[PDB]
């Protein structure tokens, strides 16, 4: 069987994975990679999932790779998105901290702010704006969630305990890991300070221009930057928090099937890639954004063999990683 079962998380990307799967099925040949679909409520579904042979291959955060690594999973990443264009592809993206203009603060007045986040974990919603935020946080730091539920007056934090941390879904009650949740992922954290339930929305750099086609609207929101002041959205290059490694498919080590997950992604990539098919698109959905890859991405580039997380998201990333997990100020 050259089959890929694929993990979609909920509704919308389950629907995007079933037209994936047909049009890949109609324009494919007698011997070549089909997928299949596998609904799950969450990204940690996936990665149980995974490890437990119940499926093949889940898009994750660069975050979750680093998540996903760690015992007993071991899931190894195998395919990288990349952004820009076919011709200088780009393994990374721009952390930005979005806002509305004449909102006033800068970045060292977070404090007491609504945040809207993309969701726990992830590169852009959480660990950059986070770890750089560490020490601007109340005392006791740990744990963190609950320390950046003291430092703002109300968040959204996709996938948080709303239990133990009532705050952090606050400006989306439940704290969703999926796009059931209107506020989850960058889309979700732009619509959440869109709506204005928030001031900030920590997302990348090609958000806001995925969710507002008009430049006149555009123009109403701006960027946090790390000195102390506010540029336009367009200049996020000279204005961005951090560079992050790409959205990475994983798979088990163990009988991972990744040859094929690059057969089939590969493959797909010529057949619906960008602007090259009026049938089914890769990177953009009639049924939502981001859905098992991101829209900003352009096309995918093969992972070096048996390479773990931890090498492929580079130790700038990784050491940015554990010195949230215990730091000092
Ligand atoms: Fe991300
Ligand atoms: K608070």
């Amino acid at each position: 069987d050259k089959t890929v079962r694929w993990c979609a998380v909920s509704e919308h990307e389950a629907t995007k994975c079933q037209s994936f799967r047909d049009h890949m099925k109609s324009v494919i040949p007698s011997d070549g990679p089909s997928v299949a679909c596998v609904k799950k409520a969450s990204y940690l579904d996936c990665i149980r999932a995974i490890a437990a042979n119940e499926a093949d291959a889940v898009t994750l955060d660069a975050g979750l790779v680093y998540d996903a690594y760690l015992a007993p999973n071991n899931l190894k990443p195998v395919v990288a998105e990349f952004y820009g264009s076919k011709e200088d592809p780009q393994t990374f993206y721009y952390a930005v901290a979005v806002v509305k203009k004449d909102s006033g603060f800068q970045m060292n007045q977070l404090r007491g702010k609504k945040s809207c986040h993309t969701g726990l974990g992830r590169s852009a919603g959480w660990n950059i704006p986070i770890g750089l935020l560490y020490c601007d946080l109340p005392e006791p730091r740990k744990p963190l969630e609950k320390a950046v539920a003291n430092f703002f007056s109300g968040s959204c934090a996709p996938c948080a305990d709303g239990t133990d941390f009532p705050q952090l879904c606050q400006l989306c009650p439940g704290c969703g890991c999926s796009t059931l949740n209107q506020y989850f992922g960058y889309s979700g954290a732009f619509k959440c300070l869109k709506d204005g339930a928030g001031d900030v929305a920590f997302v990348e750099h090609s958000t806001i221009f995925e969710n507002l086609a008009n430049k006149a609207d555009r123009d109403q929101y701006e960027l946090l930057c790390l000195d102390n002041t506010r540029k336009p959205v367009d200049e996020y290059k000279d204005c961005h928090l951090a560079q992050v490694p790409s959205h990475t498919v994983v798979a088990r080590s163990m009988g991972g099937k990744e040859d094929l997950i690059w057969e089939l992604l590969n493959q797909a990539q010529e057949h619906f890639g960008k602007d090259k098919s009026k049938e089914f698109q890769l990177f953009s959905s009639p049924h939502g954004k981001d859905l098992l890859f991101k829209d900003s991405a352009h096309g995918f580039l093969k992972v070096p063999p048996r390479m773990d997380a931890k090498m492929y998201l580079g130790y700038e990333y990784v050491t940015a990683i554990r010195n949230l997990r215990e730091g000092t100020c």
